């Protein structure tokens, strides 16, 4: 019935987000879904006293000047958590995210095994693209839980937010959260170079600075780990070349080439049997042949690249991904058809075998 | 205070429209259209000032104070909300207050096609309804907000200057922020939306070039985001987002929209055939494969062509198609079905 | 008070304008031209004495802080007043506008019978046109009298300045001073829409955004005034579309052919007697034919159906309207000839067979 209950309940339920708002019971999103909790609805009193209870006296005050407040705070014993509170209609309002500090590994997230391989490349860029809540976070998450258990060497990370805290194992790990350790992705990146790293993780490429700084980072030796909205591996080569002016776009593609060395784009989709959520995604690794299309500007025939290297480098399209979990069961048809990039070509090579 | 309680009740007990409060005349309704005086005192400027302050908050005194200008939303227990606009002339305060019912009507009930339930149904992109002020965009957003309320358990955001209507919790978890009380503005309201965990948002109207890469950021990313334009056209509205940026920005601006777009309404309140009422006529474009292309190959006055052919398949519909439709099953006038067709040449060719 | 003495014979006399200023006596303006009055000249003592005796404190110390000031007040028993201040030549000088209370009628005006139907018009754009002071604010006062009169709407205006105040009749008339009553001619547009207007006089077309305005206004179901400097109905169209980019052209030509209702363009010509003006317009209202001339980029044929619709459509060119004032002798041959855009036209209307 307090904001200490509540947020007890939301780690032990397995759920990712708390909202507090009037005239609705406290509510915790589980696997990407909103349930109401068996409580009578909240009032604009009982919504205030819930979010200041987890305020400084400093912190109340500026919520106060803005109507907004951004802030992370630690409940000893149980979690770290990321809070935004607001106004609505006159009222407090607020959000709660827990901000796990232990990963599940990737056999437990549904990853394929080229994940675990990607977390032992020495060098090269990364991209884990999609959509928001598509699991990227936990996935680079996992890689660079590997990454700190297997090697001697100093992560620093770029974060707007950081989603997942990484204790100290083999590596040391610094990890810089936009808007309070640093003043933003321009000025981490100035500095990075001065903070020998080895691997470092970026967020999204949301600029051409961010780009080009993730391209330096991947020629100079460095592993570097990014993050893209992009759907999939070829939408997400095109986004990085076509955001440049047309002239500097020749030497994009070639810098892409030398240093790509995964594309992985993901997607939860929610199982037929209603409850959960599975994960789809495409796997782009890149062969001798992809870097010349690369360099080629022959982006678009990379796609059937991916076709066929499935034995060989671990790639897997999208729909190949669709196919086995339709198989499976997991999903339904409608879900798969509605996700497909091509339904056409799914819907082909479903009637076939 | 309690005198301009009285009136708003004789103006929903009358039937009214809209109540009109200016100096040197009585206050004056409009029925069925016309204005209609009320049998008392005409108002002085003391009186225009006392009655619409008693129903402004201190801050909205001071932005009107600050401006000459205030549009304001405001509900009365037991009676109705309403939508109010105060303003100056001739040195004195004068106010103009429209009805917002407390039950939102249905797709059906305003005359929405089917095609608007199938948009309502979209787990993320970008959503425009678009069209002058008054041309039912509120009303067709809060069917839109009420479908997703009942069918889905998300998060929904709106952001409202002001509030219009209201939206109580159903499925869904609702927060509606008015901008100047709840929220600063847009722009900071924008800032720390993405910490809010939201699957739906309302963004309002694209003003400027800021939200406009705002909505589109926060489309691309995973949400489904509802804006509106001023626009009155599927085809002017997608013209009008991409040339306020500047030149060299507006390659990526056409890649944007080809990926996150996924529907246009366009809309425009016409009086009734039967001389009661509005009929909403609607133009649709929910953007296939073949738009999409367009928008990347910079052709966007080629879609056009497209809606007229993708009724069955895609629910489309083009602005003289739906005054066609309107017209030959007798809801609206010939002058008003011709009055508004964009090429009156075309709907002739459809009349025959 | 001498001030108040001048004002009161401005006033009288007719005159539209009073200015003080030195070296020169009170001069008024008669029928659009000065006359000094007969008066000893005024010094820098005069005319900081004549103009103070109108001026309140606040007024006296923004005035001494930019050495400009824009005003208006009343004088009890004569007339509202519209005042500038300035300073010239290290003295201060006023220049005095009044502003009728009473408008006077369309036929005391010279305008024909076709601008009262213009003003039974549900819905579309009307446009008077002319340079300064040539009746502009006086035909659009005329014409929402009458709306005034007749409808139970709605009438906003937004004026720079208010020109003409309009006691409520039947309508409800809202009239918005830029400046004063609100910020400026963008933000009384941006909301007026949200004002539940029927018909509303948005001022000068001084750029897109105002264009694009009373277009809008225009084809959501009101009836908009505007104003424009043209001299003709032809030249009028042209100026409008002319100030858009060439590829949004095709749509205002296209938008104009719509919601087009009305052209009117004015000019004040001198009376033949010495004494008064007599209003030269050129009317065009739109028909299905130069709605498609409009459409099709052939404004400069719009002309020749004006020239055969008088009867029809109420039209009149201005070279008909230059023929009429001839036949009258309201005006001299050379005043209605130097103002004729084709003096060739207006000679063959004069030497005709069937004159009478």
């Amino acid at each position: 019935a307090n904001m200490h209950q509540l947020l007890t309940e939301l780690v032990n339920r397995g759920g990712s987000d708390l909202h507090l708002t009037t005239n609705s019971p406290p509510q915790i999103r589980i696997d990407g879904k909103l349930l109401p909790l068996d409580m009578p609805p909240l009032n604009a009193v009982d919504t205030k006293q819930l979010c200041y209870s987890i305020l400084t006296e400093q912190q109340k005050h500026k919520f106060e000047e803005n109507n907004e407040l951004d802030l992370s705070f630690g409940i000893k014993g149980l979690s770290r958590f990321r809070g935004n509170v607001f106004v609505q209609r006159g009222a407090v309002a607020g959000v709660f995210r827990v901000i796990p500090y232990k990963i599940l590994s990737f056999e437990e997230l549904g990853l394929p095994p080229v994940v675990r391989e990607l977390a032992e490349k020495p060098r090269g860029l990364v991209l884990v693209t999609g959509p928001t809540g598509s699991g990227k976070s936990t996935t680079l998450a996992a890689i660079i839980d590997k990454i700190n258990t297997d090697r001697h060497e100093h992560i620093v990370t770029v974060e707007d937010p950081i989603e997942y805290l990484h204790p100290h194992k083999s590596c040391v790990v610094n990890q810089r959260e936009v808007g309070a350790d640093t003043k933003s992705f321009k000025n981490a990146l100035k500095y990075i170079l001065r903070q020998d790293p080895d691997v470092v993780l970026v967020g999204e490429l949301r600029d051409l600075e961010t780009i080009e700084a993730a391209l330096t980072l991947a020629e100079t030796g460095h592993l570097c780990f990014a993050t893209l909205h992009t759907n999939s591996a070829v939408q997400t080569i095109n986004r990085i070349v076509d955001v440049f002016p047309s002239y500097q776009q020749p030497q994009v593609r070639a810098q892409l080439s030398f240093v790509l060395e995964g594309v992985l784009s993901q997607t939860l989709l929610p199982k037929a049997s209603g409850t959960g959520r599975v994960l789809a995604i495409e796997v782009m690794v890149p062969n001798p042949a992809i870097r010349n299309l690369i360099r080629e500007d022959k982006i678009h025939q990379i796609y059937s690249q991916m076709q066929v290297g499935q034995e060989k480098f671990g790639m897997m399209t999208m729909n190949q991904c669709l196919y086995g979990l339709l198989q499976k069961r997991h999903i339904t048809m409608d879900v798969g058809m509605g996700r497909s990039p091509d339904p056409d070509e799914l819907k082909q090579m479903l009637t076939s075998g």
